[PDB]
């Protein structure tokens, strides 16, 4: 069994993404008989894809879990579908500012999330984490990775599964938000890191 | 040095209140040379009065920090200022709901805390726990019981600091709130435990 | 030309439903030459589908522009698309929850809307109106008939336009919420109307 | 019988403040017997001060009705309490920023609104509209002039009744806010003004 589980780098003026943390620490823990591969993404359309289709392609993994930060996010948020679109309210890390694009053209309007995200969401509840199904991962490069991925797995036949949790604010980043008038909710890294490895496990307990 | 830390029992229908472990968890505890002592307050009108004076009277802290539970907030919440007067939206414990009343009639209007609230604010920052300071502690139990310790302090000339401060819901509170169709904002209950005993050391390192 | 405009009957404790009013004020009236058709739905499962069919049978519109209330929501949504799935939080007005099921199985994951929503949303901003694009409209009726609405149009044809509108809650919905202590968004019935009828223009303005 | 209604001028970046309108809106008419007075105050420390007196000290009001914006509040807010301190998050609009001061060193810590704020929001009600009571009207300018307000009433014996409401953005303030990412809530201006009038209906009904 191989796992990968992707993060994202810092971005929209942020100095840090606590998936990123994530990402490095999953990065060559094994979970049982599984082995987990952690890569950061690029917040970057395009370069995105390409670390993306190679790492999958190098990999080759089973199952695939995204994970991105969704700001103002009071909870872990399992995401159900994966839209093929792109309208980036703000540009990506490069500068890029995509809108109404298709992510691939003539390919389906949309995929569903192939992990057991009710079983996950119910292992987290059990864990103590509060979590809940997101219908809409934003058209940004989250809903970008995760729809290329999902694309990936009905044409190559690979990973079996597929998906993409948001994470909210780790705590340390509400601070310098405090002062311009305003506190979003947030969540211990801790917490934030477990509940992927339960997804990871709810993961592969179900994949055959 | 004697510091008097207060929780609040469960109340409004929630199974759990985490103040109530907070003090506890203080309880005989020593910072310093400072004795702390935890109790639990009961989320009722009157009966709460009685307990919080005879505990003053008996412990006759040096500072009185009291804690309690404000449903929705994101972070901690540090109040400024308590107000002579009563209007619960909802019954209490037993079963009263008092309306525009004062808590002690002819006393002040209000009190400002006593406590170093901006330097307890600034020293959670600084451990990353997200923080601010509050305008309003309601005028359900919290403010009833923040206004009698300030008033206590006014009239017997102890605590020489009294303040109160409010927490977030603790994530697994959050869990049964999911199925009602919402996800308020919560923080781990060791940020909590940790942020209360940062407040008791400022105000130590402030008190004298 | 004839528009087709629906609403739906209150719901989950609501004593009104604001789209209800919106489409019996605008059923009948005459935009150009344009007919416009307005229609209340029940919110129930499988009757609400009926109902649907036969109306877009019955009237074959060119254009279909289904309102919903979407409690909580501060300014009117328009949505992007529809998927193709039920996930009923509450049950329906019969007492019927259903829970991840498909709306029509072997049939698309989802569909865009075919309005021109950034032109609408464009020409409400204009009439000073907020509004914004939504990219869910949740997985309860009003998702429910968005969806059998594109897809009766990927299957037969027509309308050669449908898309979904959601409204905030109108201001005397609030008052009784103020009790239950909390306060949601509100946007005046007037303005929702206007927005309709703006939305149903620029559609008109496009469509051919 | 003489009224004075305040409003505010524009401030923080924004264009516009509906209760600059409301104020201008309402001077010079006349509900019953009663003449209204409207003035719109300056958004600015030291000079907010000076106009407010004067005015008092030139009408000698019996009723002393002070609007202000309070951008992100869902419904029209009836303040209980003005507190004496200033605590600026942002800066006047002459460019200071006061920090921890008091307004009127010596004075009481706080005042409780002398107007009929229950019958107010329950009349409001009545009529509709969404109304609740603040315990806080910020520490910026609305809660600085409330309580200077509220000073001269109990120094000089006039006005007989002095209080504060906050109303919500108008529709229009919030176009340009939905492109920065996210939208708060509005209220059209038609409904604030109506609101500012009931409120000055009952409290006449009330003063005697």
């Amino acid at each position: 069994m191989k796992v990968l589980v992707t993060g994202f780098e810092p971005f929209g003026g942020e100095k840090i993404n606590p998936t990123e943390r994530i990402a490095k620490d999953l990065d060559g823990i094994k979970i049982g008989d599984a082995q987990v591969f952690g890569r950061v993404l690029p917040v970057v359309f395009g370069k995105a894809k390409e670390v993306l289709e190679k790492t999958l392609e190098e990999i080759k993994p089973d199952i695939a879990i995204h994970v991105g930060l969704a700001p103002g996010r009071s909870a872990i948020s399992i995401e159900r579908i994966a839209v093929n679109a792109i309208d980036a309210r703000i540009p990506d890390n490069e500068g890029k500012k995509i809108e109404d694009e298709p992510i691939v053209p003539g390919a389906p309007t949309a995929y569903f999330s192939t992990l057991p995200i009710k079983k996950i969401m119910k292992k987290l509840h059990e864990r103590g984490i509060p979590a809940y199904i997101s219908n809409s991962a934003g058209l940004y490069l989250s809903n970008y990775v995760m729809y290329l991925s999902l694309h990936h797995s009905a044409t190559k036949g690979y990973p079996k599964m597929s998906g993409f949790i948001h994470v909210p604010y780790i705590p340390e980043q509400i601070i310098d938000k405090i002062g311009k008038g305003q506190v979003p909710p947030s969540m211990s890294y801790e917490m934030q890191l477990e509940a992927v490895k339960v997804a990871i496990e709810v993961a592969l307990e179900e994949l055959l």
